[PDB]
RNA sequence: UUUUUUUUUUUUUUUUUUUUUUUUUUUUUUUUUUUUUUUUUUUU
């Protein structure tokens, strides 16, 4: 017979901005809201095609948009560095949500029916939030946009805040958010310096109203009489 | 070595009685009760191995009885769509239901005595509810009974609302039978014009009582004397 | 390529008493109480390594003693008829521990030590039960030991209900139990009838003591010193 | 076809300081404070590349350091004796955190520095303890530390109890540890012997404060002001 | 009357977790989309 020897090493970055704009730069040229809501949509079979396939950089073609990702997803790829100029799904999903909020404020009147006719997002809706109860807000929902908390003022993390003291989302999903910037200001500055943003911010998602299941309006009501969710 | 590319497109109905209409008209008409009593006896074995099998149209051979249905069970089958006039194993069995329901009231009674030796209902048995509890009720129980909640006389969402407040079932799982007609009625219009309908039929339901397990009625109570269910 | 066709087909009785003679005239013939020992001590693999194999009819070879046994553990073999006259794994858990009972009436005094020596009973003990606490006790924690309710005097039902009562054990596991003979009593007319034996038989129970874990006695109180299972 | 016959056969003593000590002798000649931060701060992963390979002895390559250990890990390997004089990963983390132990006493204040600097317990940083809150208590909990509660003052022991007794743990996790000596003395004699030693201890882990996440000062804060953890 | 739970011993055997502005992963993904997902009778 034989037997294995198996060996170790030690051990011992990344701003969105510049990740963004390198992004915007080369890739946004041959780019249509065709193409993003094909991505949105799809998310769902994207993100599970990619964790079946073990090829450590794979390219998306997204109608006719085709875009490089480095299959992070896929269980043996997992925490392997990404360049800080790399894409993931995630980085994606964030910064076509900022590429959108930058186009829903710049763009003509009847350009951003186009947008709100096209594009869907899927947690957004799920939770009984739609186009109409902010476009910020909406935007928000996307997985990515906590990298932009100055971009999308407090929601991303407004929104994870609403959902743990609610019990739907465990408390460890807020790490990531707390180790993001605002603005220019760092973690803990921010933590106290802004709360009166986030205070609001989390007024305004408390509001919305989410959606426990997929259901009519007089199904919420009617079903509610006997005892219901 | 290789590097994938895959690939995505944008996207963008069925009403019960003509789909059980055409049904009844085509299949049923070298059927019996033998071949019926085998389909809900057997149903549990017969979801399982369609779900193992990757055949998107298979064929089921119910002692003579033979059915084609598409094999929706199958993990990788499913969501892609399937015909107005198709049969699902979930239609299926509700059609069949419908069918019995229909010679229950139509048929001689020393015939009904020939439906009620044959046919087993195994989930209305489960729960402890048998053909004395009412025809209507006992084959309401079957699956895609909730397709027709005018043939059924709301029994189907009756015994589902009292499968959630005793935390039996899910609050989702109520989700298709919300949107769902009722004689002509939509979800919304019949919601509370018929409100008291449906009151009434889980007063119906309420009554009957369920069976936590399978056992004797003296171990019902004998158990319970020590703190039981 | 092709299309499946699957069929299916209708459906439409055993004493303990005579299958245990049965068993005790042909089989405990060249038997010692090493064989038995190990039986029940390696029952835990003997279970897994038959719920391995796929083989519908195996056989056992306890040290000297061999017997064939129907393999219902692995999966695939489950709900096929096993005959009156069969022996499964718990089957012959059950008549080994009736087997043991008797002979620890009928034996001689210096005889029963060579017993209490021998023959450990895995799960008793884990529960902090010993031959010291009474042999048909001990013995009734044997899986297969209702078959007998008469000959193990209702502890085997008493067991359960004081585990159910506790959190430990799920209340379906009383099913079966449920379904037997006391003496020659059946399930309703005993229920009640030798309501105040199962009564006693549980008091009995009741003051043995378990053990949550496999621990010290100077540990039991001092980890509970602290707030301790 | 074929019939298996499968067979069985009866059945019917370790100290740490002599396995450390032999340890100790033999393999940490070529050895150094980089071989051994390898190896806790990898730990996590060698757990599991060990429990996926069946080889029964496997040999560990950590930087320049090489050790030979009987990969009890691998489920089909477990419950297999293993030699008092052999190393499992267990005892090796276990005999590693006595020989930091060992040289954090006996040597050079600029030496210790390089040890707080290298070394680095993945298991007491998670829950918010360093190097700081003292040097006996940061490396008890290492796995493995249990073995030797004199040398490490009842530490393994607190930080358990403390842990079962805020629900973190469960309570058969203290099995190990109750089985174990205190200088010489057996679990019932230092049960109560020493008593106050272990509450003291207790006093000791309870005010460090532990880390529900891997979170910010002002995170911690910040969030429970809208009711978290 | 088949299966599923739990299967002894200062047996030292496994099972729980496993750091770092680690920016990697883990949660959950639109439409009266009618698609799956839940349970499945009897001295079985």
């Amino acid at each position: 017979g034989s037997m294995i020897e198996l060996e170790f090493h030690d051990v011992a970055t990344f701003d969105p901005e510049v990740a963004y704009a390198n992004f915007k730069r080369v890739h946004t040229t041959g780019l249509s809201y065709d193409h993003i809501r094909i991505f949105y949509i799809k998310g769902r079979e994207i993100k599970t095609s990619l964790a079946k396939r073990s090829e450590w950089e794979v390219t998306l073609n997204l109608g006719g948009w085709k875009i490089t990702v480095y299959n992070t997803n896929f269980p043996g790829n997992r925490n392997n560095p990404v360049p800080d100029d790399g894409l993931t799904l995630h980085r994606l999903s964030g910064f076509l949500a900022r590429y959108l909020l930058e186009k829903m404020l710049k763009v003509s009147e009847p350009e951003k029916l186009i947008i709100k006719s096209k594009i869907i997002n899927p947690l957004a809706e799920k939770n009984g939030i739609t186009w109409n109860d902010g476009e910020e807000v909406y935007l928000s929902f996307f997985p990515g946009s906590e990298m932009f908390l100055g971009t999308f003022r407090f929601y991303p993390l407004a929104i994870g805040i609403y959902k743990v003291q609610r019990k739907e989302m465990e408390p460890k999903y807020l790490e990531k958010t707390m180790r993001q910037r605002y603005m220019g200001l760092e973690a803990a500055t921010w933590t106290v310096s802004k709360l009166t943003e986030v205070q609001s911010a989390l007024t305004v998602v408390s509001s919305l109203g989410w959606k426990k299941t997929n259901v009519s309006a007089a199904a919420r009501d009617f079903l509610a009489k006997f005892g219901i969710n």
